[PDB]
């Protein structure tokens, strides 16, 4: 029998994949570089799985073509086989955490939007964490090696030799933050339920202590029913100071005794609630219309690569399966996962404005 000649693949990875891998995450770069609005501590996880994926594009990819067009004969020098597959695993493992820390990352911002500076060095401990957890499960490549009398190599990992690394580093590179981005998905969904929710709790709050004040016929129903309000009111530390200012020049004027004076002093102080209510409702808006865009495209990410570690895993568990069809299934389930890796930090981008406004300045030569 005879196999035959495979390189219109090359040809269309090449004009699909490589090319929209490697200039996606220079534009990405560029962005970030170049403009001063994206220079933000958020995105420079994206600067990072940028250069991870670039990288992916520059040196993986085009070696794991020579698998397509050439033979099973590593046709290059030999230390250049495990240095080629340690850059593989581990810059393929580097994008998923990469996301597996934007996940929590996101969600930490919704939860306690407090925190903020402090935040350029959160971010380099992060990331220096996520490459070092990449370096980690890569490391065992390099280290076992690839099997040799002929000198020729076939540079690729065996059953036989990476069966408990091609499992467990499996669990570790991708079913673990897989398993962190479901939970931290479901703890997004009830972050900003109760966040809307004790919006709904406060506006009521308000608003019905205020019909108690404009038809009170005395002082004492002003007094008490402004209390109220008192206890339940950076720019966060003047947010509330304005009205709980406010309610004590009100109450001034209820332990003074004046009915219709204080009274027109809360009618007047609704022009300051829709003030801050209107903007925080809008934080929840803009808060839950960038989790689905999240949600929806790191789910399309983390899709894109089951096929790879489930055949990866099942290929060590299954004892029956056909090694010869499962590993023709690996030879493309993994070029699957590099457009995965190799477009995401493009699309997450192409939602931001910012993002791509700078793009199509960018794909003109302009630069600013
Ligand atoms: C045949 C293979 C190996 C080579 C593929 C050619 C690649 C490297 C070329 C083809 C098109 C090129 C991109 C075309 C557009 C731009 C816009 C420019 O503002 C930044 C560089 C960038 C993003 C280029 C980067 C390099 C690029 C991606
Ligand atoms: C030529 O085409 C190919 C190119 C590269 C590879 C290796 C693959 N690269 C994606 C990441 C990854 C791989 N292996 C792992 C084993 C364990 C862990 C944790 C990760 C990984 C294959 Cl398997 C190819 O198919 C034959
Ligand atoms: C496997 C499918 C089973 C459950 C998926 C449930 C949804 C899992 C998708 C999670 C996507 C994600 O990463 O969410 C992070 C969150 O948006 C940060 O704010």
């Amino acid at each position: 029998e005879e196999q035959g000649n495979k390189l219109h693949w090359a040809a269309l990875l090449i004009l699909m994949v490589i090319i929209p891998t490697i200039g996606g995450n220079t534009l990405v770069i560029l962005a970030v570089s170049l403009e001063k609005k994206l220079q933000y501590a958020t995105n420079y996880f994206l600067m990072s799985l940028a250069v991870a994926d670039l990288l992916v594009g520059l040196f993986v990819m085009p070696i794991a073509l020579l698998t397509i067009m050439f033979e099973a004969m590593w046709p290059l020098p030999l230390v250049l086989c495990p240095a080629w597959l340690f850059l593989d695993v581990l810059f393929s493992t580097a994008s998923i955490w990469h996301l597996c820390a934007i996940s929590v990352d996101r969600y930490i911002a919704i939860k306690k939007p407090i925190q903020a500076n402090n935040s350029r060095a959160t971010a380099f401990i992060k990331i220096t964490v996520v490459w070092l957890i990449s370096i980690g499960i890569a490391i065992p490549v390099p280290i076992k090696g690839i099997e040799t009398n002929p000198n020729n190599i076939t540079c690729v990992l065996t059953k036989e030799r990476f069966g408990d690394f091609m499992l467990f580093g499996s669990l570790a590179a991708f079913f673990t933050p897989l398993a962190i981005m479901i939970v931290t998905y479901f703890l997004t969904i009830h972050a900003l339920q109760k966040k809307a929710a004790d919006l709904e709790d406060n506006w009521e709050t308000l608003n019905d202590n205020l019909k108690v004040i404009e038809k009170a016929d005395n002082a004492a129903q002003v007094k008490d029913a402004l209390t109220k309000m008192r206890a339940a009111a950076k720019d966060f530390r003047h947010g509330f100071d304005i009205l709980v200012g406010q309610i004590d020049d009100a109450l001034k004027l209820a332990n003074e005794g004046k009915v219709k004076e204080a009274q027109a002093a809360a009618e007047q102080l609704k022009t300051t609630r829709n003030a801050y209510i209107q903007k925080y409702l809008q934080t929840i808006s803009n808060e839950q219309r960038a989790s689905k865009v999240l949600g929806i495209v790191f789910f399309l990410f983390l899709l894109m690569w089951c096929p790879f570690f489930i055949t990866n895993i099942t290929l060590v568990l299954c004892d029956s399966c056909n090694q010869t069809t499962l590993q023709m299934l690996l030879e493309i389930f993994v070029w699957i996962g590099y457009v995965s890796s190799g477009v995401n930090p493009l699309v997450y981008t192409l939602f931001n404005k910012t993002f791509r406004d700078a793009f199509g300045r960018y794909i003109t030569c302009n630069y600013r």
